[PDB]
């Protein structure tokens, strides 16, 4: 991994940790539309992303560059917003790693 994708990756890493699993679990695995009863899910969420999809990109190379690592996790996101009513706990745990998120993509190294 370029100097970047490594500051990319430890900020993946702190996601998935422990420190922030009381917010970030419902991001960790793919929403499972059928299993949530959630039948429209697909229907307003064209592009489906979660932490162990970014995961499994990092790993395999995938992202190029910093931006293109970020884009997933904001579109992951953006998803989140888009779907879930603005009053719901999905949604006020989504900001709270959002925030994890931005403040730490921020530091990164030029
Ligand atoms: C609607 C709402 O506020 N919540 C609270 C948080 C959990 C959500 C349901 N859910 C999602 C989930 C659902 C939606 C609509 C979503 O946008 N994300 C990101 C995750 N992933 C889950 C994985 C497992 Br195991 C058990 C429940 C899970 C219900």
């Amino acid at each position: 991994l370029s100097e970047q994708l490594k500051h990319c990756n430890g900020i993946l890493k702190e996601l998935l940790s422990k420190k922030h699993a009381a917010y970030a679990w419902p991001f960790y695995k793919p929403v499972d539309a059928s299993a949530l009863g959630l039948h429209d899910y697909h229907d307003i969420i064209k592009h489906p992303m979660d932490l162990s999809t970014v995961k499994r990109k990092m790993e395999n190379r995938d992202y190029r560059d910093a931006q293109e690592f970020a884009a997933d996790v904001r579109l992951m996101f953006s998803n989140c917003y888009k779907y879930n009513p603005p009053d719901h706990d999905v949604v006020a745990m989504a900001r709270k790693l959002q925030d994890v998120f931005e403040f730490r993509y921020a530091k990164m190294p030029d």
